[PDB]
DNA sequence: CGGCAATACG
DNA sequence: CGTA
DNA sequence: GCCG
C-alpha cells in the first residue's frame, strides 16, 4: 500500500465503511479543536481503510499499513472486538463536537467561527438568529437556508441545474462549456452542493464572464445569494459562490453552486483541483512538493529550478507529469 | 523537530 | 475572518 | 497523529 493517496485507486464505495467513518469522526473532531495535524492523520488513516480490497477483519492486517501508529490502531481493534470505540462514542455524545458539527456546517462558518461562538455560551442556529447584526452577509445567507442547505443534493438537482447554468452560459459567451466538477464528477450519488467549471476554446474569450452569467440567472429570479471573486499565467480564476432557488414540484428548495471560470489553458488544473476529493488533491500537491519537487496549485503546476510552468492539456499530461499512474475522478475517493 | 496543500480574493 |  |  504506498504511502500517498494519490498513488492509489480509492473507490467511492468499499470494504470497510464502519472502520472509516469512525476515523472521520476522530479527524473531524481533532479539526474542531484545531489539532490540524492529527486531523490530517485520521484523514489519511480512513482513506487507507477505503482503499483496502477487502474488509480488515483483525488486528495483524494493518501491520504495514502507512499511517497506522498506535492510535488509529487502537480504535480500530476497540471496533473489530466490541463494535464500537468508547472515544468515539464520547466525541459523539459531547455538546462539544454536536454543537461544532452544526455551527461549522453553517456556509459562512469556520472552525475559529464556531469556536468563538460556542465559548460565547452559544448552542444552537436559534441563539445566532437573536444576535443578526453581528452575522456576515454570507451567514445570514447561510442560516435563511440553512435547512434546505443541509437536504443532500441528488443527481436529479445537479442534472436540472446544469441545464440551468449552461442555458445561462450559452447565452452569455456564445462557444462557452459547461464542466461538472467536484464530488458529482467523482460518482457521488448525493452532495453539499454542486460545481461547475466553465472555459472557452478561445483563450480569452472567458475573461469577464461571471456577472454575465449572473445577470442572466437573476434576470430567471434564480439567485438566492452570491458571492463573486474577480479574476487576477492567471494566478486566480473568476469564481462565484451562490445559492440557487432550485423549482420542485409545486415549491422550491436553495441549493448551494459554485461557479468557477478558467482560461483553456489552466483548464485541466483547474479540474483537477476542483474535482477533488479535498484530501485526494492534498496528498497530490504534497506528492507533487516533496517527492517531485515541483509546486501544484489549482492553476498550474511549476519547476522551481527551471522556473518554467508545464503546459497541460488534459488530466492525463498532469498525472503523466507527476510520474504518477492516471486515475480517473472516480477513483480519487480518498 | 519539522512537516503537514493550496491561495488570491473580498 | 471565510470561500473552492 | 504519524513520519523520517
Ligand atoms: O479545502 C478544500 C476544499 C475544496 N477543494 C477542492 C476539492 C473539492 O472536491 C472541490 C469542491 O469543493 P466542495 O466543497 O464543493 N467539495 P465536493 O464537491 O468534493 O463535495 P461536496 O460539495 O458534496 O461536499 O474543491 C480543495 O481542494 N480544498
Ligand atoms: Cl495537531
Ligand atoms: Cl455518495
Ligand atoms: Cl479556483
Ligand atoms: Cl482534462
Ligand atoms: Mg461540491
Ligand atoms: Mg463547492
Ligand atoms: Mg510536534
Ligand atoms: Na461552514
Amino acid at each position: 500500500m504506498p504511502a500517498y493517496a494519490c498513488q492509489r485507486p480509492t473507490p467511492l464505495t468499499h470494504h470497510n465503511t464502519g472502520l472509516s467513518e469512525a476515523l472521520e469522526i476522530l479527524a473531524e473532531a481533532a479539526g474542531f479543536e484545531g489539532s490540524e495535524g492529527r486531523l490530517l492523520t485520521f484523514c489519511r488513516a480512513a482513506s487507507v481503510l477505503k482503499a483496502l480490497p477487502s474488509p480488515v477483519t483483525t488486528l495483524s492486517q494493518l501491520q504495514g499499513l502507512p499511517h497506522f501508529g498506535e492510535h488509529s490502531s487502537r480504535v480500530v481493534q476497540e471496533l473489530l472486538e466490541h463494535g464500537v470505540c468508547e472515544e468515539v462514542e464520547r466525541v459523539r455524545r459531547s455538546e462539544r463536537y454536536q454543537t461544532m458539527k452544526l455551527f461549522t456546517q453553517i456556509f459562512g462558518v469556520g472552525v475559529k467561527t464556531a469556536d468563538r461562538w460556542y465559548r460565547e455560551g452559544l448552542r444552537t442556529l436559534d441563539d445566532l438568529r437573536e444576535q443578526p447584526q453581528k452575522l456576515t452577509q454570507q451567514q445570514k445567507a447561510g442560516l435563511q437556508h440553512h435547512q434546505d442547505l443541509s437536504t443532500p443534493v441528488l443527481r436529479s438537482d445537479v442534472d436540472a441545474l446544469q441545464q440551468v447554468v449552461e442555458e445561462a452560459v450559452g447565452q452569455a459567451l456564445p462557444g462557452a462549456t459547461v464542466t461538472l466538477t467536484g464530488g458529482f464528477r467523482r460518482g457521488k450519488l448525493q452532495g453539499h452542493d454542486v460545481d461547475f467549471l466553465i472555459t472557452h476554446p478561445k483563450e480569452g474569450q472567458e475573461a469577464g464572464l461571471l456577472p454575465r452569467v449572473m445577470c442572466r440567472l437573476q434576470d430567471q429570479g434564480l439567485i438566492l445569494y452570491h458571492q463573486h471573486q474577480h479574476s487576477c499565467h492567471m494566478d486566480a480564476f473568476e469564481r462565484s459562490f451562490c445559492i440557487f432557488r432550485l423549482p420542485q414540484p409545486g415549491s422550491w428548495k436553495a441549493v448551494r453552486v459554485d461557479l468557477v471560470v478558467a482560461p483553456v489553458s489552466q483548464f485541466p488544473f483547474a479540474l483537477l483541483g476542483w474535482t477533488g476529493s479535498k484530501l485526494f488533491q492534498r496528498e497530490l500537491r504534497r506528492f507533487s512538493r516533496k517527492e517531485k519537487g515541483l509546486w501544484l496549485n489549482s492553476h498550474g503546476l511549476f519547476d522551481p529550478e527551471q522556473k518554467t510552468f508545464f503546459q497541460a492539456a488534459s488530466e492525463e499530461d498532469i498525472f503523466r507529469h507527476l510520474g504518477l499512474e492516471y486515475l480517473p475522478p472516480e477513483q480519487r475517493n480518498a
